[PDB]
């Protein structure tokens, strides 16, 4: 399942990933907690994203 960003997000450190609304992600690990390691389909950049900022793609 790919996920899509609901809102813009400005990351705090190098651990979490900044992204824009509408960006899509491949999820790498979602079972450390509610922050998921993810890869942007736009940039291929990876980092943690807040799961409450994404939804599964149509
Ligand atoms: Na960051
Ligand atoms: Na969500």
């Amino acid at each position: 399942t790919l996920f899509v960003a609901l809102y813009d997000y400005e990351s705090r450190t190098e651990t979490d990933l900044s992204f824009h609304k509408g960006e899509k992600f491949q999820i790498l690990n979602s079972s450390e907690g509610d922050w998921w390691e993810a890869r942007s389909l736009t940039t291929g950049e990876t980092g943690y994203i807040p799961s409450n900022y994404v939804a599964p793609v149509d």
